[PDB]
């Protein structure tokens, strides 16, 4: 009987949990559903997305994620033609209405998201309803759990402390093929500068006597790592997976991208010859991003 | 939505700290990354919880002090909250409220002994209660129903699991955050995904030997399981030979912060590979999002 959990929230209104309209995830009905939009929508984590038409506050329809099933980007179908196809309801709620009412509203007409409205009597003539955000069940549950019995543990945030031409080719390859080096994150100028930096361009001397010298290992499996490596010239032996599948890789095969976005690889890379490579630590990546966001503005 | 047992989380999946644990730098970083306001402290075995550690008590500890958790816990002495598995949700909510504890440790009988099942947090109970009685009709899937007119228009499981793990751990677009391990494995098990290519030895440059042609649109990802290929990179045409576990066309699946490669891949042998179209990726994203978690 959740009627008990309903007795300790009758003093809270929507204002407490309201997420303001400016901070709400929405879609302009005129959006075109290409791969980018579809991927970003399906990854946003929302199953229910409002759709407005002109101003951000003129919500008209609602998009369920399943509405997008069987939708091909090639068709470049607009979101309007998907929402004007289905007939999903818009659940409304008032600025001042209590939370038990909001919950029995989510129940009646199954939903987890309601358009919070407030009346505007300031003005001669008839009044109007001014949308001022959304109320989502996540926030209501959070408020109930925080205000039923509160713990003074708001301390979450406790903090505890090679040929220049081939390098240009590498810059172009990375900008066009690897995402973390996309021009949107690191300008092509800054990336070119990074790849030609001495602390990035590295070489390895292969002691043939100690054929398995510790310095021949660019990556060691299940061992913390902090850098990205692309092989410019030479050959390496890669041992992949728990099984230890051994392959031989050469130039233009990059490793450890997840180290820039702890991270421990799923493989071990060892040097088989004299190597020319480019190593990029996470800190170097952060400084490149900072420089790029300073350059843009 | 009946008893504690139905919503608790098991000892296996819980985060705790040993009582003799030194509070070095690593433990502090680990806890702060876990983001848990409560950490149990077991005496000898995890099944035996002896103390409770509130995050409030652990904020201002100096990593350089290398204090032992014993000092913190014994200084704050936070009482414990036990409970059985048969107790309903309303009873445990009243227990949490009248008591001053945010979580309890559940006890069932494996008979004769009281085995600790796990920890029930108030978050879990409130979640279950004010979630199980309000559904969202957008999380159910009735898309089998055809609403618009219908137009009339394999290999070793061991290395396959290895491929799934490799992609999940190394390539981002296949990260578990985007495609669940189940859905990714299911995708790798598929005729149009697991593909082979036959190398016409007479016409070494057959149009079908070209998986990617530089500056020519493509819309799919390829990882090489078996065979050899020639990669011609850049306007310069740097030619290299690549083999197994060298993936291509990742940018066709990523969404930035209309894809043409910076290279041309040609087949040199009979190829066994994994092909992933943009539509296949989008349907994988939906499929993973169908499973609530």
């Amino acid at each position: 009987y959740s009627d008990l959990s309903k007795g300790v929230l009758r003093c809270r209104t929507v204002e407490d949990v309201l997420t303001p309209l400016e901070d709400c995830f929405m879609l302009d009905a005129s959006t075109v559903l290409d791969f980018g939009v579809l991927a970003s929508i399906m990854q946003s984590g929302h199953t229910r997305i409002p759709v407005y038409e002109e101003e951000r506050s003129n919500i008209v329809d609602m998009l369920y994620l399943k509405d997008l099933a069987f939708v091909d980007p090639e068709d470049c179908t607009p979101l309007s033609t998907i929402t004007r196809f289905y007939n999903h309801p818009l659940h409304f709620v008032f600025n001042d209405t209590k939370l038990d009412a909001v919950l029995e509203e989510f129940k009646r007409g199954k939903s987890h998201l309601a358009i919070v409205q407030k009346v505007n009597n300031e003005g001669e003539g008839d009044p109007f309803y001014e949308v001022l955000g959304l109320v989502t069940l996540e926030d209501v549950i959070e408020e109930i759990i925080r205000s039923e019995i509160l713990d003074e543990s708001e301390d979450y945030r406790d903090t505890v402390v090679i040929s220049p031409q081939l390098l240009l080719a590498t810059q172009r390859f990375l900008s066009r093929e690897v995402d973390v080096f996309s021009p949107l994150r690191i300008s092509e100028k800054v990336l070119l500068h990074l790849l030609k930096h001495p602390s990035v361009n590295q070489e390895v001397r292969f002691d043939e006597s100690n054929r398995l010298a510790t310095h021949h290992y660019l990556y060691q499996r299940s061992q913390p790592v902090d850098y990205f490596i692309l092989i410019l010239q030479g050959r390496v032996e890669v041992e992949i997976g728990k099984e230890g599948l051994k392959f031989e890789n050469g130039a233009f095969t990059y490793y450890g991208v997840s180290a820039l976005t702890a991270y421990c690889p799923d493989y071990t890379v060892r040097a088989l010859s004299d190597l020319q490579l480019i190593k990029v630590t996470r800190l170097q990546y952060l400084n490149a991003l900072l420089a790029t966001r300073a350059q843009n503005l």
